[PDB]
């Protein structure tokens, strides 16, 4: 609109739940989905309380969007390409209306960042049509489903995540091996003593992952992987129900950019328990702050908390 | 017997940590109580309906919500036994807890773990008053984030009890949609602080009555009567009146439940238990804490239950890292 009292940017759990006590209160917000959450990817979401019975991640996201849209947020599907945190009103510009002498499309005095944080995937060939049907990025989310249990699993990356993930998926599954690309892994000394230790992991060095192969159905899952070795080149065929990608995230602070204080990796840092960014006026919420946790039910407490603290920031600011 | 992490609680802070040790194949028990101090399923089995809960756009009766999230918990295979802890030992390398009325100045401990959970909670106080019984959540509240914008509140006369900040900061948020709230100071002036009574003050559709109090709430007489009137009554003369009101609004402190505890970890100086911001690690290596024992400042479920994961994932660390 042209001007409201909050904007969020974001279409996650933490954008809506701060929609949804945002416009509760009276305050009428204004969220910026995008032109299209990292949650509406997963099938099933079953660690979230309140569905004994799993929910999907589809669904799940469509109920907090007629949630937030019940008590009248004003949700628009575009995207936001630069921010204003400069002058008194915060001003926000649509993709494709960008630019240095184009009018903003939103201006707001206080501006909630809950725009997630992706994991990064490898576009593997075979990966779409196996994403979330045997391929994932989450242990703690995922590594639970029964399609998983006492089957071959595979993890790739060499870094931390992926050797705490591993030891993590070594509960399921039959066995767990990790596909380093390099020598040498990436990962701490401490953590990776205990990795090297645990039975029902194994670190294969020098391997990547080149497809993947599974059924072809509706809703087929994963059942084979190739692999290729990176020194002498031969690729095979193995067993595998599921692969677990254990790179590092993304976090969508591109609009940011210097605005707001950041991280060594790249998060926004807040106030820790709080929403409070290096900037007044303008808060974060989700997984653009989190990436400790990286779970629903956490970035929307934390988008609750990004809710109340820009109602007392607007309470206190006007007269 | 003994197991890995031992909850105390049934909120859901209490079952969403319970949810995420449960799926990650530990050993975890919930201790609901038998009804302790809220009874056994959480403080949001007492509201009717909860509206601002992620997930369910058509609002959720509190009761379901925990009743939903306790089958959720006990699916993935928590130890849920319905009995209230009366001490807790944690001098020991394992914790010790015991039940109520068999707890004995030498007797044996029900349950031992190396490591607890502290989600029990922190209920908001009641005045006990004639007719709370019959109104509570008939008209009567004590969470003006909560219940304020329900529709039998709106462009209605509203009354708020507590001369504190949490009074003239949730007199204010019912201005949003009651037709004119008033606050009930006990005393002659406000407990609360000077720059939050000059916005009380101010607000044009509050009016701050000094030396009042409640003492009885009337409504209709039918199976599900709202709240009509209030009989209120002035503290220096003794003059007892009755005025309309559809909404009451408890704004007194709350009650962190922190009696097992009572000096093994530290508190603050209105009973909730410290922990390091952002985490549920308290003062002492091996206790967390979550949800409304160690929050303050916001008193929701949906936080509680973000809180519950953090001391959920923090906990499965913790064992990592001490048996490998
Ligand atoms: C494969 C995978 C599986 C997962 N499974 C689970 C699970 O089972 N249970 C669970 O609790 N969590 C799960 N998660 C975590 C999930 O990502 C949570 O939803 C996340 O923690 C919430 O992040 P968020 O609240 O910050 O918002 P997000 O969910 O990350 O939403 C991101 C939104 O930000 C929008 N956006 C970004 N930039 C802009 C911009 N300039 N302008 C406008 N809009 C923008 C995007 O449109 C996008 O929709 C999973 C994650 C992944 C990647
Ligand atoms: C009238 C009212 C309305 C509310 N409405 C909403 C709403 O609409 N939406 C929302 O998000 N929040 C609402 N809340 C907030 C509500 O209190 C939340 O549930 C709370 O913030 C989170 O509770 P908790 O998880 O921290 O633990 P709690 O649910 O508060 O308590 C845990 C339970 O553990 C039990 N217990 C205590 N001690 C022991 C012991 N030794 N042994 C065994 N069991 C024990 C108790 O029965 C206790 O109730 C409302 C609160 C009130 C008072
Ligand atoms: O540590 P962090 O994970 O938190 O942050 P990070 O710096 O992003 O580490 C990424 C980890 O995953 C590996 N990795 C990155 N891209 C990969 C790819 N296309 N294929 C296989 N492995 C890849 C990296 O191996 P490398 O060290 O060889 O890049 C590294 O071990
Ligand atoms: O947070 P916070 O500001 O709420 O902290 P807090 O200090 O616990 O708030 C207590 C406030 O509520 C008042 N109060 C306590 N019991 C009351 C009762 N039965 N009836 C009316 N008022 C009562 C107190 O009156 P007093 O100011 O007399 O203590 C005080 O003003």
């Amino acid at each position: 609109m042209v001007h409201t009292k909050v904007v969020i940017i974001g279409s996650g759990p933490a954008a809506h739940t701060a929609a949804i006590y945002l416009s509760r209160a009276e305050l009428k917000p204004v969220l910026y989905e995008g032109m299209l959450g990292q949650l509406t990817t997963t099938t099933d979401i079953e660690n979230f309380p309140g569905f004994p019975d799993g929910i999907g991640g589809a669904e799940l996201m469509e109920n907090m969007r007629k949630q937030s849209i019940r008590f009248g947020t004003e949700v628009i599907t575009e995207t936001i390409s630069r921010v204003d945190l400069s002058s008194k009103p915060f001003k926000l510009w649509t993709e494709w209306n960008d630019g240095p002498d184009k009018e903003p499309a939103c201006t707001a005095d206080a501006v909630i960042i809950a725009t997630g944080a992706n994991a990064r995937r490898l576009n593997l060939p075979g990966e779409e049509t196996y994403w979330q049907n045997g391929i994932s990025a989450c242990a703690v989310c995922d590594g639970a489903v029964p399609i998983f249990r006492n089957k071959p699993l595979y993890v790739i990356g060499g870094g931390d995540s992926a050797a705490e993930e591993a030891m993590f998926l070594a509960k399921y599954g039959s066995s767990v091996t990790v596909l380093v690309r390099r020598d040498k892994l990436r990962a701490s000394k401490a953590m990776a003593k205990r990795l090297l230790a645990h039975p029902k992991v194994t670190v294969r060095f020098n391997t990547v992952a080149t497809e993947v192969l599974g059924e072809k159905k509706p809703n087929g899952l994963m059942t084979h992987l190739r692999i290729k070795n990176t020194v002498t080149g031969e690729e095979e065929i193995v067993d595998a129900n599921g692969l677990f990608y254990a790179v590092g995230h993304d976090p969508a602070t591109a609009l940011v950019k210097g605005q707001i204080d950041l991280d060594e990796d790249g998060y926004i840092i807040t106030k820790p328990g709080t929403s409070y960014t290096s900037r007044e006026g303008v808060f974060a919420c989700g997984d653009v702050q989190d990436k400790r946790y990286r779970q629903a039910i956490t970035s929307a407490g934390s988008g609750c908390i990004a809710a109340l603290e820009a109602e007392k920031f607007i309470a206190e600011a006007e007269s």
